[PDB]
């Protein structure tokens, strides 16, 4: 039996409400020794330790956590056959893509949450705990890069988002397809993600205790200039535009952060669109303005991306590169 | 024969490219004419009038083009049989909900775009057009609101909304799905919008010429709180949240939209998840901050509601009513 | 509190597993039959809708228990031969009772909410599932294992559940129950339909062996838009001129399979299904079987059911 | 010296389809296939000499609802022997059918270079048709050197399909073929892909089938499941000496009792028997409610039942034996 470390940060999976039949509910009710003995099935597959690492809901997620859990896992790597991260559903797309291209451990690391409480009928959070340890203890996960595991499902860091408010089988790569599907405990294989990761990126947040400030502004019909001046105005070093369309930018969105890159600010323009690839060559020229074209990753993943591109760099055609490998 | 009307708005499907073969292009350049001439076929199905509204890319749509486009509709209701609006892809789906709320004609108002501009290979204005009219001219489309055909299907202002950022068939439905289904000039309509539309809504812009401002703040991991900040500074009358999973806030974001509501900013949760209803009873007491859930009204089509709310009351209790109706 | 009758048929979903039944409506089981829903059958479909009909009065609505693999044929039979106009929900579970975060518990809540809400009378027939009611004419398979596998694929759902309430957003507007001209409360069989598939090469031994079993009926699990390979064409072609039903579906799991593309309908003596893929295609032929033979007829019966 | 651009030469096998169909009015839906020439075809998108020198070459002229084993065999056998004279091939075909042509020749094809199928769901004559885009992103894809090693793939709507896991989705609509399971490999803007997949199962020439001296595949056929099923198309393939069955099962691969008692008799006398689902996602697993070692079944994973069908054929070239045919689907 693997050795499986599982590090617990909250979530809809840690958390609970006064009655099975009502949605009402709070996160970080139960840590993660009850979590990981309430699915005494674990012991059949793994050598389970569990780490309570922090106890938030993921909607209050943010860097100190992303820096400690990529420098737990990095520091911890040769000390256990694989990693579970259990964590709220909200951000676990923008977690699992930060880890991905942050940890140096090629062993298996999955993410995992709940979008029951613990304590609803038919909660999904024990069959979800069970399959991402299946997942972290099969050896044909390594070199696959960070993943989510929800629904029977295996989906990549990168790719992974939510579909749906509510629903169980709301997690989906909704460009690219899922990785694998597990069933009896087995996973078939049948994709890998081509884009680069984990070991094979240039991040290394080691020593870093902060990382660059980069905020999030929505295009829409007569959308204001101002979130998008207030960014520019504290000094952000990026701005990701979830744009309309093909990450297209209101007319005085568009003149505000045309301004901002020329003047060294840091422009990603992806799309509030929650399919396709905000594409270069359409109705804005990026290189022009020293924009960035998202690619398929989403404004929450684009920011994810563009922090970590201002680590290592400020130019516009550099992060487009970035844009293009990671 | 019916009379049909076209009012054009600009749009890719009045917009060009110096190539079919390249996806580069302008917008709102061609008119309505040239439009219009461009599909003779119109005048096998209606008796066709066009007009020129403005001639704009739909990233640029706003409030003003609203209430010309409403006040129009209303005043010409009663000397044509239905209308037909050539618009932008972009924030198609934002129009559409303004309209469905604020047009008093019973009779069909459809809009149509187009993804590829009309100088493309297989572009998709033409056959768009052809049965936006279609529609515009079926007894069967009347009373059911405002619409959206795209695609050879007829979906309702409300639900109506992009899946893909360059996809022909991006339109949908995405909750409760199409009306109908468009195949050789006939509709199959099998469902009508029970949300209270046009005739039934107690919104009337007819004497209005500015609208109550609504800005729309992203969430996020790590959230910053200066563009619900300059919003709240800008003395906007209302925010919409663009929450993580159910309507969920960050810390930051939650504190800001707390504060302005104690001093009578009106504040919708909405959801940055493309499906599902921002609900209430799940993490966020709304009765106890003065918020307003946007069920499945994502945040562009939660500010339209919200904007025409706030010319009928300021008090959230009656928000919320406003946004179980319509 | 309503009374809510369970009418258990057997399925994965096989009371007191969901002891929170009791805070919503007085509840009473009947064992029907106890099958998997792959074996499902029309002796069951019968004694189903002449059970509802004559108990109809008896209760304030009805949850059917069944197996999923066959839910979305028995809930279109029912929807079209149930005249009591009560809530009518079908329920199943994608995962064993005795499995892990089993969705069977809270399946059957949510469908006896759906059955107590007087929002869900003189809807049709309804499948609840995965916190979601569907009409039980589009509703349909879309995954072979996913908790979330049920979908109303061409015309989506009627309204989602949250915290036990339903906001309906849709209604159907096909002709159902008490609008429809099916009545089998004096039927102890139904008309023999069969369905055949293509695919390239495909053999016409199939089709063959149905019409020289004398069926009633034979729909085709078409190609794209509901064409035949040239084999299958051509036996059913003659099957229609010689008194068979041929009703022309789809194997393509969303879209209308239409009139008016490549295949002349009216000249071979064909019916095009709509949206009706193969499977409910069936249920609507057969039905359409107890009422005429002639194809024109059953061709509207096809636009209006 | 400077480098010249040299563009590649495309060999397009047109087969017929929609994408050569055509009806009386742009504007009226009814339309029949045969119709158009590749000759047409080719001198109706000018914009392929911008980036392939093209030959079109008509194979057959048919509608992918009449495609068989002969025209599968006429295409490997071509591709295979003209491999070496061009740089890649599209080759023009019906929709109905496309994902199984292309996953036959996914498994048959020995050829490197890329192999791209494609048609329209609009005929040539419609209003929008999608023929001519499609047409020019499928000779893109052809022409990229990142499209070799990928397997035989389908182009429509932009998008780059594996020829396994494609299928259609919706009867009508021009974005119906979708990689259901698995995902697209590439998505196609402006001319360039930014391919992110490439199918892990055993494709093109590391398969062992080989048709190049094969006139005719065994017969196999596919059988409907559904409540009060008929055993009588089951029996019919078992009375002709079938050599295998697919049964389109309900939900996980599951049959009616009737058909399940004829495959079981059929298995036990020579007859492979394959268990697909009528369900349009996910695998028919094993370890359900089917015991398949011991009826001597094999699931078909994520293979639909018409995809299904062509392993089986092919697998029959090689072996009769049920777990060396479970073996093939569970790495092709
Ligand atoms: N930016 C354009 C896109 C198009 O219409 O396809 C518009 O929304 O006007
Ligand atoms: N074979 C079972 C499947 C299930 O119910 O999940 C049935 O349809 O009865």
């Amino acid at each position: 039996l693997p050795n499986i470390t599982i590090l617990a940060t909250g979530g809809t999976i840690a958390g609970g409400g006064d009655s099975a039949t009502k949605s009402n509910y709070t996160v970080g009710k139960v840590g993660v020794e009850n979590l990981v003995n309430a699915v005494p099935q674990l012991k059949d597959i793994a050598n389970v330790k569990g780490e309570q690492v922090v106890n938030i809901g993921s909607q209050d997620m943010n860097d100190n956590v992303w820096l400690t859990l990529a420098k737990k896992i990095n520091t911890d790597c040769d000390k256990t056959d694989g990693f579970v991260i259990t964590h709220g559903t909200d951000t676990m797309e923008e977690t699992a893509y930060f880890l991905d291209l942050t940890v140096k451990c090629d062993k298996p690391v999955v993410m995992v949450g709940a979008m029951r409480p613990s304590t609803s009928m038919s909660a999904d959070g024990p069959f979800n705990l069970y399959n991402a340890v299946v997942t972290a203890a099969d050896k044909a996960s390594a070199n696959r890069g960070v993943l989510v595991v929800m629904n029977d499902t295996v989906l990549d860091g990168r790719d992974v988002t939510m579909t749906n408010t509510t629903d169980v089988a709301t997690f989906k790569s909704v460009n690219y397809g899922p990785l694998g599907y597990i069933h009896n405990g087995k996973i078939d294989y049948q994709r890998t993600p081509a884009r680069k990761h984990t070991s094979d990126t240039p991040f290394d947040v080691s020593k870093l205790n902060e990382l660059p400030k980069v905020g999030i502004v929505y295009n829409y019909a007569n959308a204001s200039d101002l979130p998008a001046k207030a960014l520019v105005d504290a000094g952000y070093d990026g701005i990701v535009s979830a744009g309309v369309g093909n990450g297209n930018l209101y007319k005085s969105v568009f003149d505000t952060l045309a301004t901002a890159a020329k003047t060294g600010t840091a422009v990603v323009r992806s799309s509030r669109v929650p399919t396709g690839a905000t594409t270069q060559d359409a109705e804005v020229d990026d290189a022009k303005y020293g924009f960035v074209a998202s690619g398929t990753l989403n404004p929450q993943k684009a920011r994810v991306l563009l922090q970590l591109a201002l680590t290592q760099t400020k130019d516009p055609q550099q992060i487009q590169q970035i844009f293009n490998q990671y």
